[PDB]
């Protein structure tokens, strides 16, 4: 209220670590513009039913603004009720599904996922082309792309990707036409499910692997295990052309900067949770003054070997 200032936070809650970052990134603006925050979600992402819940729940407070983060759901009935309240409405992360949204998401503060995944697509391009160059249009060199789902989020880091890798592919005359993208998508993400799906890139079917997210990588190193010639389960000559299969991801966990520090996965592209949050925070304050807001980009980096110890870099990674 206007004498007790108050915003709702619903997140997707802290399955993954990401979100305790988030979290931070969220107390500190509200801190910074004098506001008292709830920041809510559900136990995992999968508890849709809580996560509708909360949000029924922060909306009947009559906030002066909500931030949102939707798990898999549908939440029209609570945006239209927001929208009906005039409650000022932000997306963050991967915020409200377009076809949910119904002219009330005001703004959203996230990462712009095609254009992390042209960074990896840049990285695997970087990586492959002089080997994609020894294959033919008859015989054409394989890059896997594991997308996560058929969600706006899974969407996107697929195409992200296709879209950039086919234009500097095209674009270099030694790799035109030689090369086959293959966009699969498992039926879950569950472990078998990726697992299952990863089973049938082994035995030099292609030379790159694109994981669109960390569940993606989990259910990759379900299958490869080591990075070393000659070991069970090795990335080490399994690729197409007998050399080492290119593996790259998106977000962290510890398995996957494990796989990072072991050489099984060449680097994946980080978000910067801590911001995410902290302009989440700060749209829907502005929004709660009757300011004026706009989408803001949070971006992405690379991270590997080389800088996964970095202190700049370290701080957007979670276990």
């Amino acid at each position: 209220s206007n004498a007790d200032p108050y915003i709702a936070v619903v997140s997707k809650g802290f399955q993954h670590k990401f979100w305790v970052t988030v979290r931070d990134g969220a107390e500190a603006a509200a801190k910074q513009n004098g506001v008292k925050i709830s920041f809510v979600g559900p136990e995992t992402e999968s508890d849709s039913k809580i996560q509708q819940d909360l949000l029924d729940s922060e909306i009947n407070k009559n906030p002066d603004a909500i931030a949102f983060a939707a798990v898999t759901g549908d939440f029209t009935e609570q945006i239209k009720r927001i929208k009906e309240k005039n409650i000022p409405l932000i997306g963050f992360d991967s915020g409200i599904l377009p076809d949910q949204a119904q002219g009330a998401v005001l703004a959203t503060a996230s990462t712009d996922n095609r254009a992390a995944a042209a960074i990896v697509a840049d990285k695997m391009f970087e990586a492959l082309k002089t080997r994609i160059a020894a294959f033919t249009s008859d015989n054409k060199a394989k890059i896997a792309v594991l997308q996560l789902d058929n969600s706006d989020t899974g969407i996107g880091r697929a195409e992200g990707f296709v879209k950039r890798f086919t234009e500097l592919a095209d674009g270099d005359a030694a790799t035109a036409g030689k090369y086959a993208l293959q966009v699969i998508v498992p039926t879950t993400q569950n472990e078998a499910d990726i697992a299952n799906e990863v089973n049938a890139l082994r035995g030099k079917s292609v030379l790159g692997i694109y994981l669109s997210n960390e569940a993606m990588a989990r259910g990759f190193l379900v299958v490869y295990k080591s990075a070393e010639a000659g070991a069970a389960n090795t990335i080490v000559g399994d690729a197409q052309d007998g050399g080492d299969l290119v593996v790259m991801g998106f977000d962290s966990g510890k398995p996957q900067l494990d796989a990072i520090r072991n050489g099984i996965i060449q680097g994946s592209v980080t978000q910067d949770p801590y911001s995410i949050g902290f302009q989440a925070v700060t749209l829907a304050y502005k929004a709660s003054k009757g300011e004026s807001v706009s989408n803001i980009d949070t971006g992405a980096k690379w991270y590997d070997k080389t800088n996964i110890d970095d202190p700049e870099i370290a701080k957007l990674l979670y276990e």
